């Protein structure tokens, strides 16, 4: 219990519960992928290979992006991935071979966004061959018997080709949700969640790209989250906070530009829904800083995010 001449305390690649010295993952964990999900075995390519066989397949996989990714099943009753072109039902993102930690750094971002409740789909990491950690997400546009839901993103949405990323704004995400969400009151706070979890975390890089609107449940709505990482810590020289402006600024965003102009005047949020919003950043930090402290950055990442965490709860009062 001491952890002083033993192990420390090891936690899991999907949870972060604390798991035993034999086990790889926690049974919660493997039960978020299937119920009868007993392990999940090593990828059995390396990093590098898994880079290969991303560019490889790319013109055949029916999603794609910048970073290096592969599609893929589980095999349940074997305990594994395989990589497939067509069909997938999971996203594989390896090592990248110029930014460091990025499927970490991703895996435990997403954990954030899921504890202040935001919709995340079941995420996490696998090992390969060359002890690598890979990040898996769950593909949530494709249910039950390999049905298909529909899922446009907001580049499609505004009329802009399906190159634009950047040239847009918070403004007119916004304008997309009043169009064309079933109950845009609803997809507004979770905007202004998603909006201030962002800035918090370091994602300089949410793009017009990265929101999509998702039929299911009979509804349109705002699809579960992607993409959510801790940019600024992965790049370098890093000077903008925001992808796309608001109030026409990606740098320098002030606590009411958020909680003011962009929760009242953009969104119209009332007063009561805000304050208890924040709270509920407010409560929620600790228990992020204790699961960067457990996650699978290496200390010198780890201490990169809570330095920058901290700064943008002082900018935003969330203390
Ligand atoms: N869990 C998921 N379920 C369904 N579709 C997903 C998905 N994750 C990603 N996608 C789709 O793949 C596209 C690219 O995903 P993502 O943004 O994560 O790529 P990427 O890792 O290459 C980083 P970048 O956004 O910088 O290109 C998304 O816009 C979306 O259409
Ligand atoms: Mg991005
Ligand atoms: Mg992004």
């Amino acid at each position: 219990n001491l952890y002083f001449q033993s192990n420390a305390m090891k936690h899991c690649p999907i949870t972060y519960e604390k798991i035993s010295d034999q086990e790889n993952y926690s049974q919660r964990g493997l039960h978020l992928l299937s119920p009868q999900l007993k392990n999940l075995s090593p990828l059995d390519l390396s990093a590098d290979e898994q880079r290969q066989e991303a560019i490889a397949r790319v013109g055949k996989m029916s999603v794609q992006g910048v970073q290096k990714k592969l599609s893929a099943k589980l095999k349940i009753k074997e305990g594994c991935f395989e990589i497939v072109d067509q069909y997938g039902q999971y996203i594989l993102k390896p090592q990248s071979d110029i930014y460091p930690e990025l499927p970490e750094n991703e895996a435990i971002t997403m954990t954030l966004a899921k504890t202040i409740g935001l919709e995340v789909p079941v995420h996490g990491l696998v090992y390969s061959k060359d002890n690598s950690l890979t990040y898996f997400i769950k593909r949530f546009d494709r249910i039950g018997h390999n049905k298909k839901l529909a899922l446009e993103d907001f580049a499609q949405l505004s009329g802009e080709d399906r190159h634009t990323k950047y040239k847009s704004s918070m403004e007119k995400v916004i304008a997309v949700i009043e169009q064309f969400c079933t109950f845009p009151k609803i997809e507004f706070v979770k905007l202004f969640k998603l909006t201030l979890f962002n800035f918090l975390v370091g994602n300089e890089e949410m793009h017009l790209k990265n929101f999509s609107l998702i039929t299911k449940d009979r509804k349109i709505s705002i699809s579960p989250a992607y993409d959510l990482l801790n940019s600024t810590i992965a790049q370098k020289n890093t000077k903008e906070e925001l992808a796309l402006p608001l109030k026409g600024k990606k740098n320098n965003l002030t606590k009411s530009d958020f909680l003011k102009y962009f929760a009242i005047e953009k969104l119209g949020l009332n007063q009561n829904v805000i304050d208890g919003i924040v709270q509920e950043f407010h409560q929620v930090i600790p228990k992020w800083q204790e699961l960067i402290g457990f996650s699978f950055l290496s200390q010198e990442m780890q201490e990169k995010y809570l330095e920058l965490l901290e700064q943008r709860c002082k900018r935003l009062n969330f203390f």
